[PDB]
């Protein structure tokens, strides 16, 4: 069953397209 939305996946996503390292600066 492959979920778009099962975060158990995304983890990888978040790897690369961290961008919280970019608002840790401002935010």
């Amino acid at each position: 069953e492959k979920d778009l939305l099962a975060l158990d996946k995304w983890n990888s996503l978040w790897s690369w397209f961290d961008i919280t390292k970019w608002l840790w600066y401002i935010k």
